[PDB]
């Protein structure tokens, strides 16, 4: 039925497959893809281009070789195509009929098997969920299945298995899960091997050892994708290319042009027989090939590993070129590295890091997303600091983040005064436009709510109690499988107090002031929790240190960098260390003082870096 | 005093000394209907713009609390969706991206309904009921 | 395949092209346009006739005088015109052939490459917004991309670039980014003079 398709085994016959190995698991558990004699057609699970193909055609290689029983002796293996499928109908004629044309070739041509890629849209003209009557194959094959005519084999998502139970009497008693895959590190690196051989003559390039193991030993690091077994192609594939900028400018061809005249003045001293002429050409062309091919040898294309692990930031953007053999150096200093950042109180880090230390550790429980976390403060810096910068620590940009606006869920004032009524807490925000299309490019996001208290206790009670099992079930009966999730809820709180040298006083009755929005079921489900802590009059002037530095850092853009004065703090603090606000001060004078005074002078023309910045009697005069 | 509030954002930004996302920055006008209420907006556009073109004024008088029940206009649902993204908002803020904002009388309404525009143009972003982000450019 | 369309290229050759400058870095950002082997399609970025087509045809100026590394040697350009789509059918016939007849040209021809100046009414036989379901040409493409046969190149508007996320496994497992533009008015100035010596001669000005 290579017709129509594609034989696997023949091209296994001819030596047109990629061996690669470390995969010889998947074969023998293909001892009972190809033995079961009933009820036989397997259930593969793997990614796009995954290789899970490759598998199968290991396995035809195995059978080419003889590696196999003698169950599945001469028996061929065809992809069939359902790509394809109305191809030539002009949506006008018919195609189940080139269906059943295939049921026609194999039940009596005797000892087919035949392969998918991946598929679950065979059963749209069959049994499905939302592509339901649509056109497929399901009607020829679902009988096939239920004869045990044909066995057609692949592999899909395994949580698009969930299907199965809509026709499992046809695909439950005539199926067997396959064990999914195991991409370890270990067996890649020998296909690493494989694969500088494969490409690295496409660029004249060198990969040595150093280069395929910085290609997944650095870059690990920072590849939260299930598509890093094949990364170590894309950073030698951009290495080449950017290696490449060196020379694309060499004139080969001015000289092939060259040739081409000699050659064209030889073709006609040759029609003249003009032999000492034509000697001469061939003689100068033979220099001028040698010259060209000698070119080669001047464009060697050699990275250092260092270069290879800077392009793991060229192309993602994210400032890591100070690393590093960094599987603990981040356990260890990332923790540090936020805090020279943060606005707040110290011990959130140890809180937080300590998920991202014992996962990316590995020690932790077989089922666990990393756990419920709750920190109770007040909007502003202290809400979202923690949240922005952990991401820039853990995944480097805004990408990996979702915020969940209880806003939509006031049970006050949920009458359409703004964006809906009661009716709309449900549905949409559970797998709607857009929810679950961000949390499966991101299984392992950071899970923001803002501000719990809005709502009933039972509304915030459905996602906690489900995140134990790190699954839940949506409206439409669809279940999301959740990887290494963090979620931090966030609450307005506070306290009232005596003096204000007695706010920290009532510790637990934090928690008994946010009582009336929740539960001890609710409660004790987080991980110790994140305190209210204030702003201290103490060391302010790490935040004028920093907001400073922004000024000339966002004055950078133009070559525009000022001395400014350490002693702007003290017409800041005035009302910077107002318990009353926090820090809601510290940038509204900052970037009022010194924004508008700097604007003067460059109307001068003058240069910033003979300019200081220096403040009297609460108002800055710039020098 | 209002030119120098005013004045100074059309100067810092013009003069390119502006944070890396910040939309102008909000002003707020107290005052009462006429004179007071409009030559602000109408004169800053003839001297920035020059024509009566890149400016959309937003009527609270739909977005009035105590009288919703089709009075006028519509009811408390119209508050949502069609002062959003609808006939016609967006096809404005695409010709002009940088545009005024005139939010005429915020007293109309429940604090929310006001609080979503302005803690929304922190990032000169705005996510519609579409699903779709209009990005703002200088917008006072 | 410029038969049904209009082969770049081959006007480089000819001499055909306004040669622009000022716009090297974008062909320098085009060093990975013609050089990465796999999911190797950009997404370019522009307003309309912005000339960022101009920079592909500075692309394939550069082609044509080999100003450009041996990945991309002997490369032909030709631009697919989509605007033409369904023209000739009447509304009666069939052009989903006349797409398939676009692939079955180049996967044999070898070395094509193909442009256009602005999609995104591709995905209308696809995955797209609010155009689901009008034709298009995604779904003989959407196999090429995943198959990795066809590469079409060009730009868009950078926010309607979010509707990746519809079809994430074909567009973002394919699609790498371009860096937008920076038309500044020093290089504007250089183009200028190149600018009258094109247009002054049309009413005997100075």
């Amino acid at each position: 039925l290579a017709k129509l398709g594609r034989n696997l085994t023949a091209e296994a016959r001819e030596g047109k497959l990629d061996p690669v190995i470390g995969r010889n698991k998947e074969i023998q558990e293909a001892s009972e893809i190809l033995s079961r004699r009933t009820k036989n057609n397997p259930v593969l699970v793997g990614d796009a281009g995954v290789g899970k193909t490759a598998v199968v055609e290991g396995l035809a290689q195995a059978i080419v070789n003889g590696d196999v029983p003698a169950a599945i002796k001469n028996k061929e293996i065809v992809s069939i195509d359902i790509s394809g499928l109305e191809a030539g109908t002009q949506y006008r004629g018919s195609f189940e009929e080139n269906v059943q044309n295939l049921v026609n070739e194999v039940k009596e041509a005797g000892n087919i098997i035949l392969f998918f890629d991946a598929i679950h849209q065979i059963l749209g003209a069959g049994s499905t969920g939302g592509d339901s009557g649509s056109k497929g194959l399901a009607d020829i094959l679902k009988p096939a299945l239920s004869r045990g005519e044909l066995t057609v084999i692949g592999a899909t998502t395994q949580d698009e298995y969930r299907n199965t139970i809509l026709k499992n009497a046809a695909l439950a008693r005539r199926f067997n899960e396959v064990k999914v895959n195991a991409p370890s590190a270990e067996n890649t690196f020998k296909i690493l091997q494989g694969i500088r051989d494969l490409y690295q003559q496409h660029h004249n390039v060198i990969l040595p050892d150093e280069v395929l193991k910085a290609a997944v030993d650095y870059s690990v690091q920072y590849i939260p994708q299930r598509s890093l077994p094949d990364k170590a192609i894309d950073l030698v594939d951009v290495t080449a290319a950017h290696l490449a900028a060196q020379h694309p400018v060499t004139d080969v061809h001015a000289v092939e042009r060259e040739i081409e005249t000699e050659k064209d003045k030889q073709e006609k001293a040759v029609e003249a027989e003009d032999f000492e002429a034509a000697l001469n050409y061939k003689t100068r062309i033979a220099e001028l090939e040698r010259k060209i091919e000698n070119h080669t040898e001047d464009m060697k294309v050699t990275a250092s590993v260092n270069d290879v692990a800077e392009s793991v930031e060229r192309m993602t953007g994210i400032p890591v070129s100070q690393m590093g053999a960094s599987d603990i150096e981040r356990l260890k200093d990332m923790a540090h590295r936020l805090q020279d950042k943060v606005i707040g109180q110290d011990k959130a880090v140890e809180v937080v890091a300590r998920a991202i230390c014992r996962n990316r550790a590995g020690f932790d429980e077989g089922n666990r997303p990393i756990g419920n976390f709750l920190f109770v403060g007040s909007t502003g810096v202290g809400k979202t600091e923690l949240a922005k910068q952990l991401a820039l620590d853990m995944f480097g940009t805004q990408d990996a983040i979702i915020r969940l606006d209880m806003s939509e869920y006031s049970d006050r004032t949920a009458v359409s005064k703004l964006i809906g009524t009661t009716a709309g807490y449900v549905g949409y925000d559970d797998n709607s436009n857009t929810l679950t299309e961000r949390v499966r490019r991101n299984p392992y996001s950071i899970i923001l709510l803002d501000a719990i208290e809005k709502a009933d206790p039972q509304v915030i009670t459905l996602l906690l109690q489900v995140l134990d099992d790190g699954r839940l079930t949506d409206g439409q009966g669809n279940t999301v499988n959740f990887k290494n999730t963090v979620i931090i809820a966030t609450s307005n709180a506070g306290f009232g107090y005596e003096a204000n040298l007695t706010e920290d006083a009532d510790k637990p009755e934090l928690m008994d002031r946010l009582k009336p929005f929740f539960r001890p079921e609710f409660l004790n489900r987080f991980n110790a929790v994140i305190e209210f802590s204030h702003l201290t009059k103490e060391d302010l002037s790490k935040i004028v240190d920093l907001m400073l530095a922004e000024v000339n850092q966002t004055l950078a853009k133009k070559d525009i960098d000022l001395v400014v004065s350490q002693a702007a703090k003290d017409y800041i603090t005035e009302e910077g260390y107002d318990e009353v606000m926090g820090v809601r001060p510290l940038r509204r004078v900052v970037e009022q003082e010194i924004r508008d005074k700097v604007t003067d002078f460059h109307l001068d023309h003058l240069d910033a870096k003979h300019l200081e910045a220096d403040m009297e009697d609460g108002v800055l005069v710039i020098r």
